[PDB]
């Protein structure tokens, strides 16, 4: 068996981040990837989703706002396949950047599907590879419900595989993926239906964010269907699919997307040969240093128990692990607190920290203070299509530490990173008040609340 | 006899309104004197109209430059400038209704007319005298028109917003942010635009990374920049068009000429010589840290302040803190002029806070500063045939690497710096920037992933 200082299983967000970083400090690294480098994010996640989000934003601009700004515009047509080739060409340039970076760091990239043989050895393409340190970063895959006709639906992967625009779509799920896809499809001219199992989408978000997303969907977005539990998917004689709900109602569509969750891909790598512990749902257990119960085996990214399913989390966790193992920094670790999130819905959502109710449960109702700002972005205020924007700061203690920050509206996706640094430094309402506002922008509304 | 008020604010702009309202919130009987339209420069002929038209320009760029690469077959049959003016002024009108409502609920007595001082404690408007123990001068500025032949054929920022039809060709004269914004808006909206600067480049007080990037983006897809261009004369040709003549011998035939060479304060013509209040060579009023002049009871905020910052939020906060001090008995309340963030709505937009690379070298010493930078293409334009560069920089000082300067230019940069402004007020170091987890995919994550 060939020996390496470090073996990274999975060439996704975590694997690449960790493999490069460990190589920078002179390590001989083997990076094992079965499909394409960059994993879910680069190929069938963040990147392609964003490229289409931008396209959808251009549509909204021409369809909803252009006219009122004085433009006589005629959108003659939208070619979905043209968007796809631009998207995939961009994804291609990303693949060659990685091959240049990984090449310059001497990371040995091995194309194949890795399985464990034992604690210290993995097999790929019939060959055995051994190492002192082994990172498991295989990520997840979409969860397909166990009902009749489930196989007729597609998942987020199949959606990015669509060569042409479906005429009508049922998006099933309440998480950010379902909301993002449902929003992009509607903006691009597809009859879109969003089916959520209970009262609303994004149930883990602040009520202000939920309520505004809901009202904006009702007026200019996909059609929302609450209390919708799938029962069956019937393939009709004409080729369309009919989603039957447990409540008795049904909806006919051309394509149906399952966006009901993801589960870790830890069931086919022969873990039962390593002694590595996992929880009931297949997630790998780790200490604060990304190390499993078996010394020399580590884990970062989506498959980690108590992790966060974002790309920057896996990147940072992987890099900090490489700092620890190869750059003599035993305290180097990942910080999973106050990680910012952005949902590229229509309109976009930005959030950091605790919701109004989470802060009430943690600190007590009377010990928290909430500041809000409701406004119309100037961008849409001059048009027939007024869009609301809402922002909120959730404060706790007498010092009014900003324990939660929430926003929904035009360009909110871009205004959150900086407030995240401030919150990481323990910012209080007074710290927010100490800065002079930038006029005219949407971001000043975060610092002008009283 | 003179009518007595607790407070008199001369000028109903950004500083005047913010201060009058705030003082009134605490029970002060206030008189707000305004000669023209409430809201002043910002609302009527500044920030607001400028931004509305910047959005129009952004929509045009989305359709002209990016639409087809995203798959859209678009026919841009025409752009109607008058419709944009109609929408822009309709919005401004709704802002005026808000101010009438708010000033109304606070019981601020709004007086329409031009105010002149009578003495230290009294001002005259429409023949009547008004007096008070506290008087705030917040008359703002006015565009500077150069004294050269045919200068009167040119217009200024005010005249630009008075245009009811799109001019075909325009010469924007100036190197400041106003010239740059107007030139970029006109170019994107379909006007042949020529920007004339007197020296090596526009925005010469900004960091070299910001200048070099704006220059290279203009050269490729923006207005046509003319360096070392000193206006000599403006000729009114027989066909109605204007020819700009430069000292170096060059010339340019255009339809409208916009002077954006600076602004001077509107402090003359209000009889200040009767108050004892001193002004510098350029007409600015000197004040202490609490906005008070050398004459007790006379204050000043906004654009006319010596050593002040000519931005609306600066006037607004300085006016608010002055009222917190005078009418809510907070003797330590004042305005903090350090680390004020700035945004220029150029194409593409610029965001900046604190010191430039060179300013940090002069203050801390070349050897004690570290510069971090990120060069990338925003995903929005990387999928197109019109790739646009984005540049960001963090200027750090000391062994702790305190971020004393932050600079950016690129798509959406305008909205990403307010938050970093909070962090820098809290004394953020490079390690504070590193301690946050990036948001992907955004342009903003580039500020926190530098190594
Ligand atoms: C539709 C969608 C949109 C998303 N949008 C965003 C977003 O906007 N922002 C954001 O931060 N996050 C987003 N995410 C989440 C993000 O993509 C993941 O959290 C991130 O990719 C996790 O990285 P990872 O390294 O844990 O796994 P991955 O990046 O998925 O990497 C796993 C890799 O390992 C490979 N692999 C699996 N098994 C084996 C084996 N046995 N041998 C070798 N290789 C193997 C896979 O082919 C894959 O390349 C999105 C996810 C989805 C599904
Ligand atoms: C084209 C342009 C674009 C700009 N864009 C921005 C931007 O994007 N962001 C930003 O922050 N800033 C911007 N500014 C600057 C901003 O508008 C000013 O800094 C701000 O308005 C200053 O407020 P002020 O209270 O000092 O004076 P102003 O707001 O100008 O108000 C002064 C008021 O006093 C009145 N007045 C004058 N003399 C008298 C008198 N004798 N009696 C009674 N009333 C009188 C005037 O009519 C006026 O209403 C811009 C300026 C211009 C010219």
């Amino acid at each position: 068996a060939t020996h390496f200082d470090y073996i990274c299983i999975g060439g996704g967000s975590g694997g690449i981040a960790s493999a490069n970083r460990a190589a920078m400090y002179g390590a001989k690294v083997a990076l094992i990837e079965a499909q394409d480098l960059g994993g879910t994010c680069v190929n069938v996640g963040c990147v392609p989703k964003k490229v289409m989000w931008h396209g959808a934003q251009i549509a909204e601009a021409m369809n909803l706002y252009a006219e009122d700004y004085g433009f006589d515009v005629d959108v003659k047509g939208f070619d979905w396949s043209k968007l796809v080739e631009s998207r995939q060409a961009y994804i291609g340039r990303i693949h060659q950047s990685y091959d240049r970076v990984l090449g310059n760091n001497k990371v040995n990239v091995i194309k194949g599907f890795a399985k464990f043989v034992d604690e210290k050895t993995v097999e790929v393409n019939g060959e055995h590879y051994t190492a002192d340190h082994i990172l498991i970063a295989v990520g997840g895959r979409p969860t397909i419900p166990n009902i009749p006709g489930a196989e007729y639906g597609i998942d987020s992967n199949g959606f990015f595989d669509l060569a042409e625009q479906p005429k009508r779509v049922a998006v099933v799920g309440a998480g950010y993926i379902a909301v993002e896809i449902a929003g992009v499809l509607h903006a691009l001219g597809t009859e879109t239906h969003l089916f959520v199992r209970k009262e609303s989408p994004l149930r883990s978000f602040d009520p202000m964010i939920i309520d505004t997303l809901v009202e904006v969907m009702e007026a200019e977005g996909p059609t929302l269907h609450t209390h919708s539990v799938p029962k069956e998917v019937v393939k009709e004689a004409d080729g369309s699919l009919t989603l039957h709900l447990e409540n008795g109602e049904s909806q006919n569509v051309d394509q149906l997307i399952w966006a009901i969750g993801r589960h870790p891909a830890t069931d086919a790598i022969n873990l039962a040969s390593t002694g590595v512990a996992t929880n009931e749902k297949g997630y790998i257990k780790v200490d604060e240093y990304q190390e499993t119960n078996v010394k020399g085996i580590y884990c970062v990214g989506d498959i980690m128990e108590g992790g966060i399913e974002l790309t920057p989390v896996a990147v940072k966790a992987g890099r900090q692990l490489s700092e620890r193992l190869f750059n003599n920094k035993p305290n180097a670790k990942m910080d999973y607190d106050l990680v910012p999130t952005v949902v590229f819905s229509h309109p976009p959502i930005g959030t950091i920290g605790l919701t109004t109710q989470e802060a009430e449960e943690k600190y007590g109702k009377d010990n928290i203070k909430v500041y809000t700002s409701g406004f119309t972005a100037m961008y849409t205020a001059v048009t027939k299509h007024r869009q609301p924007c809402k922002m909120k700061l959730v404060c706790a203690g007498e010092e009014e530490t900003v324990v939660g920050l929430h926003g929904i509206g035009f360009t909110v996706d871009e205004m959150i990173q900086g407030f995240g640094v401030a919150m990481k430094m323990g910012a209080t309402k007074a710290d927010f008040d100490s800065v002079v506002a930038i006029h005219p922008t949407g971001s000043e509304e975060f610092v002008t609340m009283r």
